[PDB]
């Protein structure tokens, strides 16, 4: 639940310094072929083997947004029961390890009694930060746009070259679901610690 983020932390440092690496590698040339497409269509949200080498007790990372207190791991898809247990991953974007020319979009449901999960998104604002937790370390965002589109458009999903962005991609308004909310972050350098 929180119960297995700790699964994460603790077992990535049994993964020794060269095998995260080679790992990383896998990861950094899947988003190089994703920059340099040319579009992959992407199925609106609303197994998956793409991002194994990211996978760690099944799970691709954590995301922690401080405003709305939430540390949530991530699971790569969009997949039915992985909503449930947390954040799911919009295959066709990048991965989310960051770099240039990246875009990795990441989503939630809101309104679950037990869970919460993104559904206190709207009290984030441009200026707050967030933060993912992967493989290879922490990195770190500050929300700089805000966007509501239909569920139609997609063109703000997409790889921004030379940039390095995450958008956290929920639905809106709140109960109503006939838009969807992105709010998006732009990288900033990790100075948490």
């Amino acid at each position: 639940s929180h119960a297995n983020i700790n699964a994460f932390k603790e077992a990535v440092t049994k993964i020794d310094r060269v095998e995260i690496n080679r790992r990383l590698e896998l990861a950094y040339a899947y988003n190089a072929s994703i920059a340099g497409a040319k579009y992959p269509a992407l199925k609106d949200p609303y197994v998956v083997e793409y991002a194994r080498m990211l996978e760690v007790k099944e799970q691709i990372g954590h995301v922690i947004i401080p405003r709305i207190n939430q540390d949530i791991p991530i699971y790569a898809g969009s997949a039915e029961e992985n909503l449930q247990r947390g954040v799911g991953h919009l295959e066709g974007t990048s991965l989310p390890v960051g770099g240039e020319s990246t875009h990795a979009v990441l989503t939630a449901h809101r309104g679950l009694p037990t869970a919460k999960l993104f559904t206190n998104l709207d009290k984030v604002t441009v200026g707050d930060r967030f933060y993912i937790e992967h493989i290879g370390g922490k990195i770190a965002y500050q929300v700089d746009q805000i966007k509501v589109i239909a569920p139609d458009q997609l063109e703000d999903l997409y790889v921004i070259q030379g940039e390095d962005h995450v958008t956290l991609l929920t639905c809106t308004p709140y109960m109503i679901n006939s838009h969807r909310l992105l709010v998006r972050g732009k990288r900033i350098p990790y100075v948490e610690k």
